[PDB]
């Protein structure tokens, strides 16, 4: 199993710059690279990454995406003086050339291919390339928008040719539309391209009609190009997460890519002079995290744009933190996307509904300042495991088995006050472990999450929940797989209960989400539908301080690892899972996902039952006025 994160960088890519006056071009500067690397070094992140060297892309590699005529033309720019470079630059839009830019372009491209090789060879889990010049605007025969050669396009074409991959996802979260990537894979269903971008009704550069939501691809590629235009500036964390939960992720997990490549422009971050969006650097920690369960974690992040040197360094750090598996920061203040984003989201979902299952829409009808991000630190041990007495297991290197007298006195207090007749000395053991791991998770910063196997469900849950609330945990998200009633009160706003059950039951609290999924071959696709489109939107808005997972002993959850992995985007990754009864496999799967191991892909699934989609949309209707992040349409105004 692959481990580690590659960081691919070279100061040579900082050795070209703009050589004449041009206020529009002067934003793209060498310091973008140096500020990004130095931020990674300052925070100790570069030192934790494998420093794979850059190389030049070969001529044959450049020819995968560009014409001989265009390559030959750019190959002559090293020999040009400044007058000649300016004249060559004016043949293209929004791009400048320099004696060294052809050299650097070949390095930016080779760097990306090195990243692809390291990930696909399993030499690292994932990685990031800090490159100049950017790539995603460059085309078959044109430089465009500071881009010379299309780095991310090369990476997908190279991965197809040399690793015979059938499905590649490209996620372009730069604030500009990567039209060069769109054109490259327009007719290609093997490479799914997603882009959000500032558009403003085509008035924002590059001002293309085909950057709109209606470009879904051509021919066999129809449905494999997804454009999400932002028609207002000021988009927030909530808008970006709505885009992921209600557009990108449902398609990504159904597509089931074999490799994820990210066109990572951070000009979509707050403070950027080109993007003028309002999302915080912390959001990129979660954008990265939400994609990591795809392709067994094989993710290649490639730097595109980003022009506020402060915003840029912080967003690069948040991304690498997540690649290294550090705990995600808590996102507060989430709610509904704005109306213009909901309109863009509504429109993309509708035009894409002929290609993607979950999008169908009827029933039978169809100076800027922001706070510095907090420090993100991996816990001493990530995952504590407490299997039944007398069960020793092989644990991953960042897990550990679990009982002091302070703790022992507390279990005594709890028994005498709340369970008078309880004397099962094994239950009293679990209760001592529950309190002990929670104390390490919450107050100690030494442990991140934990799994405890339990026998008595009610006393275990009550002790876990009540003890967590006084840690203090202002809010606790409970995720319960099983039927029956739990000793959990959801009446004061401190607890949200997600219940995956088998019996259909009436929901009356807006602090509860009950999912009765019809048993069948389709339970997997429906659960993933609910996870990305219902559970995660509410969980992120709730913003809990702790997640409490509970699984009763009463087989069909080939979904648990994805849930465990994605739900660690909440509560800085602080999740306590209580498994009722010993299941060797479920315990090993739970520990593996809790500890940050890569997740096995889901592959293909029978599309969800209409009864399930109906049940889920009734939940969204019932909950979205309280929990606006659930909205994937514009509200109907009175
Ligand atoms: O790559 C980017 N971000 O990551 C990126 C790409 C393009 C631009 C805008 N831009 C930059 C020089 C320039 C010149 C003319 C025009 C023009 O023709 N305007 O109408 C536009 C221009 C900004 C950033
Ligand atoms: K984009
Ligand atoms: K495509
Ligand atoms: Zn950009």
């Amino acid at each position: 199993a692959a481990s580690g994160s590659a960081l691919i960088f070279d100061e040579e890519m900082s050795r070209y710059k703009l050589l004449w006056t041009d206020p529009e071009c002067e934003i793209e500067v060498p310091e973008r690279l140096t500020v990004s690397y130095e931020a990674l070094r300052t925070h100790g992140l570069a030192q934790r990454c494998k420093a794979v060297p850059v190389r030049q892309a070969t001529e044959q590699e450049i020819l995968l995406a560009h014409s001989e005529e265009y390559l030959e033309a750019v190959k002559q720019t090293p020999g040009m003086n400044v007058e000649e470079l300016m004249a060559f630059s004016k043949k293209y839009n929004a791009v400048y050339f320099h004696q060294n830019i052809y050299h650097c372009a070949k390095l930016a491209a080779g760097a990306t291919l090195q990243l692809v090789d390291s990930v696909m060879k399993r030499e690292v889990r994932n990685g990031m390339a800090l490159v100049r010049p950017p790539g995603h605007h460059s085309q078959r025969s044109a430089a465009n928008g500071f881009c010379v050669f299309n780095n991310v396009a090369f990476a997908a074409l190279y991965a197809k040719k040399n690793y015979n991959l059938n499905r590649i996802l490209i996620v372009d979260w730069d604030v500009h539309h990567g039209q060069g990537i769109q054109y490259c894979f327009e007719e290609d269903p093997s490479v799914l391209y997603f882009s959000w971008h500032r558009y403003e009704h085509q008035s924002f550069w590059p001002n293309l009609p085909e950057s709109d939501y209606s470009s879904v691809g051509k021919g066999k590629g129809s449905g494999f190009n997804i454009n999400l235009p932002w028609n207002k500036v000021g988009m927030t964390n909530s808008d970006y997460l709505a885009a992921f939960f209600h557009v990108l992720l449902p398609v990504a997990y159904e597509f089931d890519p074999e490799l994820v490549i990210v066109s990572a422009g951070f000009d979509s971050a707050i403070g950027d002079p080109e993007g003028e969006m309002c999302a915080l650097p912390e959001i990129f920690a979660h954008l990265t995290h939400l994609l990591m369960p795809l392709a067994a974690g094989k993710m290649c992040v490639v730097l595109e744009g980003g022009y506020n040197l402060t915003s840029l360094g912080q967003s690069v750090c948040q991304t690498v933190h997540s690649l290294l598996g550090d705990p995600t920061p808590r996102i507060s203040g989430l709610g509904t996307a704005c109306d213009s984003a909901l309109e863009s989201i509504q429109n993309v979902r509708n035009v894409q509904s002929s290609y993607w299952s979950s999008f169908k829409h009827l029933a039978q009808s169809e100076d800027i300042v922001w706070p510095e991000p907090l420090k993100r630190m991996p816990a001493s041990v990530r995952t504590v495991v407490v299997p039944p007495p007398g069960v020793e297991l092989t644990l991953p290197k960042n897990c550990q088995h679990s009982i002091s007298e302070s703790t022992a006195k507390e279990v005594q207090r709890i028994r005498d006050k709340h369970f008078h007749d309880l004397t099962d000395q094994n239950i009293l053991r679990s209760l001592g472990n529950i309190i002990s791991v929670l104390d390490r998770m919450m107050r100690s910063d030494e442990v991140c999450n934990g799994c405890v196997v339990v026998s008595d469900l009610s006393v275990s849950v009550q002790c876990a929940l009540q003890h967590a609330l006084t840690e203090p945990a202002e809010r606790v998200l409970v995720v319960y797989v099983g039927d029956g009633e739990l000793p959990v009160k959801t009446n004061d706003g401190k607890v949200f209960l997600v219940q995956i059950c088998t019996k259909e039951t009436e929901d009356k609290c807006v602090n509860r989400l009950t999912l009765c999924l019809r048993e069948g071959e389709s339970l997997t696709a429906g659960f993933m539908q609910a996870l990305l489109g219902l559970i995660l939107p509410v969980a992120y808005e709730f913003n809990p301080a702790l997640v409490l997972g509970i699984v009763e002993e009463t087989r069909l959850m080939r979904v648990w690892g994805h849930m465990t992995c994605l739900i660690q985007g909440l509560a800085r990754g602080r999740m306590l899972t209580l498994l009722q009864g010993y299941d060797k496999d479920l315990l090993e799967l739970t520990v593996s996902a809790l500890s940050g191991a890569s997740i096995s892909p889901l592959g293909p699934l029978r599309a969800p039952k209409p009864e399930d989609v109906e049940m889920m949309e009734k939940q969204r209707q019932r909950l979205q006025e309280r929990w606006g992040l659930l909205r994937c349409t514009v509200s109907e105004s009175w």
